[PDB]
DNA sequence: GCGTGGGAGTGTT
DNA sequence: AACACTCCCACGC
């Protein structure tokens, strides 16, 4: 015998011969955080998939970016786009205050700055 | 200054 | 939905 019960999630295919055991498995998907990390001992729970397997380059430390002048690598590309401005000397982020022509390559950078005029 | 995590908005298929 | 880019914010050295 088979269940004449299944959950229409795409990718839960859990079928049940009760529908009151389906039910409370509906409710599981009605999801607070619903990706969970299943390496070991880390459990961690994610809004998003993306944001799950990004994180999961932490327990493989995988680093699949390269930079193509100091041929390092990064885990992820936003650090590599802001490594690269390392090289080529770039700051977009300037200094608003009066007096003060300053700038940075990155945004955390003259928010430190902005913070350090008071 | 700069590596390197999480959150979130957006785009392409 | 999967996958990716890209930004801010934050922690750490
Ligand atoms: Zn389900
Ligand atoms: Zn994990
Ligand atoms: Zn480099
Ligand atoms: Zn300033």
């Amino acid at each position: 015998h088979m269940r004449p019960f299944m959950c229409a999630y795409p990718g839960c295919n859990k079928r049940y011969f009760k529908l009151s055991h389906l039910q409370m498995h509906s409710r599981k998907h009605t999801g607070e955080k619903p990706y969970q990390c299943d390496f070991k001992d880390c459990e961690r729970r994610f809004s998003r998939s993306d944001q799950l397997k990004r994180h999961q380059r932490r327990h493989t430390g995988v680093k699949p970016f390269q930079c193509k002048t100091c041929q390092r690598k990064f885990s992820r590309s936003d650090h590599l786009k802001t490594h690269t401005r390392t090289h080529t000397g770039e700051k977009p982020f300037s200094c608003r205050w009066p007096s003060c022509q300053k700038k940075f390559a990155r945004s955390d950078e003259l928010v430190r700055h902005h913070n350090m005029h008071q």
